[PDB]
C-alpha cells in the first residue's frame, strides 16, 4: 500500500515556522512531507505528516488571534490541506488542498480558547487522519483559567491510533494496531515525541513531589474514544475542550470524543512512578500508557 | 433474513398525525410498517420503521404536555411498540407491544425538556432499532434556552447505523456498514430525509452568512457513540441533553453517547459549504457527513 | 488458557473485613482469589477476584478517611495487586505486587467524593481487569448532594464486559461475548451479585410507585463506554463522578467513559418493570439489561 512515488521517501523533519505580525494576528508555516516514524519497536510507518512529526508540531496562540497560516506540499504526488478546529472559516475556501510542490496561505481568527484538534482536510479524511496528519493548536484565554495561579508545572499530551499501512479497509472496519501517546514542548527543555509505544515510558515526563500537574490533552482519534486517568491522583479541575467555562471537580477519569480536548490538573503527592493510560484497557495493552516520574526534585 | 411475510412488501411512507387536544394534551398517531429506504446508492434496506422514515418522523411537543400516543400496527407478523425516552411511564404497561394488525393507545407525560431519543421497546430492542425503528422527540421548555434571541436558523440531524439486513450476529458483533445523519423538518419547507449517505451531501442544510445556527442532535445509534462536529466553526454553547441548565460553551466536538441529545449552536462566518461530521472518522467514511451550505442570501 | 496451578481451583468467596480504626482512618482487607462464577446460564468463568466476587465487594469510606488497605494473594502463582481510583498514592510504591502466599498492607487517603473503580495494577492489567479484579469504592461526600433529602432509595450497579477465557488476544482485539450489571449492597437485605447476564432480570432491584431512586454507578469496562439508561424515566439529577459539583439535571442517558462513575437520580411514577440499560443495545443485547420492579408497596 505504499505508492510507488513514496517508495523510499523519508522527508527529514524540519522545525515549525511561527511569528508574531501583529499584536492579534500571527503567521505559521508548515509542510505537508512524508517521513518514516517509529511507531513501535521495529515497526516503521511511512506517515503522512506536518513536519515530518505525527502528531504535527504544537501550535500556542492567543485568544483573539489571527493566523495566517502557510501550507507547502513536499508531497511528491498526493494534495493536502489544514483544518484548525480552533478556528472560524469558510471550508470550502479556507481549508482547501495544495498540489504537490505549491504552497497556500489562508487567513483566520481563532476566536475561542481551548485545546483544538488540527489535520488535513483532504478526502478521504480519515486516510490523512489515520497516515499521520492530526496536531493540536492551543488557544491560551485571555482571562485565563481560574486555577492559573495553583499550577506548578504543564506538559501537552495526545493520544491517536496507529492502523495497517494506508490501508482503508482497516481504516474503516478495523481495531487499532496500536493506540499511542506523544508530548509536544510548551517550554524550552520540554519532550517533543511522536505518537510511539514506548518513548513516554523509557522517559517519563518529569515532576516534583507535592506539585500541582496541567495537561492539556486532545484525543485526535481517528476513531477512538479516550477514557483520559492519571494513576495515583484525581483531576483537581478539568475543563473540557480548554474553555474556562467547562468546570469539572474532582473526575477519576475525563471522556474525550474524537477530536476531543481538555485542560486537566491534579495533584502528585509522593514519590514515584505514575501511569498515564486511556482506561479502554485494549488501547492501553496497544499502546497508550505513558509515564510521570515525580521525584524530591523535579529532575531526573 | 427477510422472512417470508415480508417479501416484496413495501408499505407508502403516511404522514404523521397529531393534533392538540388541550392545554397540556396532545395526540399522536404512528404506523409501524415495512418500507424500503435506499441507505446508499443501489442499496435498499427493507427497514422496520414508524410512517415509512427511518429514523420516524419528528415529534415536537411542549414541556408539560401528556401525549396521547396511538401505535397502528401495520406489519404483517411482526408485533411493534414505542418507549419515547421523553416521558414519564410504566415500561410494562405503557411501553407495550401491539399485535399485527392492530392499534394500542398509551398515555404519559413529558415532564422534561430537551432532544430525545424514541424506539421499539420490543423484545429483542436491537433488532428493532438496528431495522430502522427509532426517532426524536423534541420537548419544548417552558423557560426556553438563555441564548433564543441569538439564534437565526434551526434544523434537525439525527445519527444513526446501518448494518447487514436483519442480521442479529452483524447487530450484535460486527462494524456497522454505514452511518449516516438525516434532517427531520421543523418549519414548512425544512427538508424531511431518511439516513442515508448521501443525501444531505447532494441537498445541503442551507444557511446565510452570518447566522447562527440552532441543531437539536440526537445520536440514536443502535451501537456507537458519536463526536459530533461542524467543521468550520466552534459550538458557541451546547446543552446536553436539550436540558438548559446543562450548559457548556465553546466546544469544538460534542460526545453523544448511544441514545444522547444536544442541543448546539454556532456561527458561521463566511460563505461556502460546511461539513458535518461525526469525528469518529471510520463513522464519517461510511456515510456519517451532512453539508450546510452558506451563502450571502441564505437561499441556493 | 487455564494455567495448571488453576486447574480444578475454585476458592470459596470470603466477606470483605473492614473496620474504623480512628475519626478518619478505617481498615480494609481484601484476598486476591481464583472462584468460578456462572457469568451466563451454563458459563462458568474461572475469574481473578478480589474475596471470590466480580466485581468484588463495595467498599465505602468518608471523604478525608486514610484506608489502611491489606491485600492476601491466596492465588497460588499469579501476583495481584490493588489501585483504589480514589485515592492519592505513589503507584509504584503503594500499587504494588503481593505475591503468592502473601499478603501487603498500603496507606492512602480518599481525598475526593465519588463513586470510583478500584482494580488490580499488575501488568498486564488488561488482562487483570479482564478476569475479574475490579470494583467500586464509594466515598461519601462531607457536605453531601443537595439533593439528598429528596431520595427515597438507593442501590450500586456497576457494568462490566466478559471475554474470552484468558486470551489476551481477544482481550484487546475482540468484541466482548458478554457485557453485564451487578449490584453491590449498600444496608442489610440490598441484593448483592456477581456481573452476570440473568440475575438482575429475574430478581430485579425493588421499589415502591413515586419514589425518587439514587443509583451509584460505575462503568469498569474493561474497554468500552457505557451509555446508561433507565427505561420510563429520565435523570433528576446526575453528579459526574459522585462529586457534587458536577451537576446535571434532566439528563436521558449519561455517557460513562471506562472507570467513570456517576450519581443518578429519577423517578418512578408507576408501578411495573423498569429496564435498565446501556443504550449501546449490542451491549444489552450481550446481557446489559437490568430490571427495577416498581410496586405500590416496595416489596415483592
Ligand atoms: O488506573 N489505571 O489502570
Ligand atoms: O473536522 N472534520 O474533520
Ligand atoms: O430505553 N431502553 O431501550
Ligand atoms: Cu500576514
Ligand atoms: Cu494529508
Ligand atoms: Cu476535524
Ligand atoms: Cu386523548
Ligand atoms: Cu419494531
Ligand atoms: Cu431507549
Ligand atoms: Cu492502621
Ligand atoms: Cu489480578
Ligand atoms: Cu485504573
Amino acid at each position: 500500500n505504499v505508492i510507488a512515488a513514496h517508495k523510499g521517501v523519508n522527508q527529514a523533519p524540519v522545525p515549525l515556522k511561527m511569528e508574531r505580525v501583529g499584536p492579534h494576528d500571527v503567521h505559521i508555516e508548515m509542510t505537508a512531507q512524508i517521513t518514516d516514524i517509529e511507531i513501535d519497536k521495529g515497526k516503521i510507518y511511512k506517515a503522512w505528516t506536518f513536519n515530518g512529526q505525527a502528531p504535527g508540531p504544537l501550535v500556542v496562540v492567543n485568544e483573539g488571534d489571527t493566523i495566517h497560516f502557510t501550507l507547502k506540499n513536499m508531497d511528491p504526488v498526493v494534495p493536502h490541506s489544514m483544518d484548525f478546529h480552533a478556528v472560524h472559516a469558510s471550508p470550502s475556501k479556507d481549508f482547501i488542498d495544495v498540489m504537490p510542490n505549491k504552497s497556500g496561505t489562508f487567513t483566520y481568527p481563532a476566536n475561542k480558547p481551548g485545546v483544538f484538534m488540527y489535520h488535513a482536510g483532504t478526502k478521504p479524511v480519515l486516510q490523512h487522519i489515520a497516515n499521520g496528519m492530526h496536531g493540536v493548536i492551543i488557544v491560551k484565554p485571555k482571562n485565563g483559567y481560574p486555577t492559573d495561579k495553583e499550577v506548578d508545572r504543564e506538559y501537552v499530551l495526545i493520544q491517536n491510533e496507529w492502523y495497517k499501512y494506508n490501508d482503508m479497509n482497516d481504516f474503516q472496519n478495523g481495531v487499532p494496531s496500536y493506540v499511542v501517546f506523544s508530548s509536544k514542548a510548551l517550554k524550552p527543555g520540554d519532550p517533543n515525541t511522536n505518537g510511539d509505544t514506548f518513548t513516554l515510558k523509557e522517559k517519563p515526563l518529569l515532576a516534583k513531589v507535592g506539585e500541582k500537574i496541567r495537561l492539556y490533552i486532545n484525543n485526535v482519534g481517528p476513531n477512538e474514544v479516550s477514557s483520559f486517568h492519571v494513576v495515583g491522583t484525581v483531576f483537581d479541575d478539568v475543563y473540557l475542550d480548554g474553555n474556562p467555562n467547562n468546570h469539572l471537580q474532582g473526575m477519576q477519569t475525563v471522556m474525550l470524543p474524537a477530536s476531543g480536548g481538555a485542560v486537566v490538573e491534579f495533584t502528585v503527592t509522593r514519590p514515584g512512578t505514575y501511569p498515564i493510560v486511556t482506561h479502554q484497557f485494549n488501547h492501553a495493552q496497544k499502546g497508550a500508557v505513558a509515564m510521570l516520574k515525580v521525584t524530591e526534585t523535579g529532575e531526573d
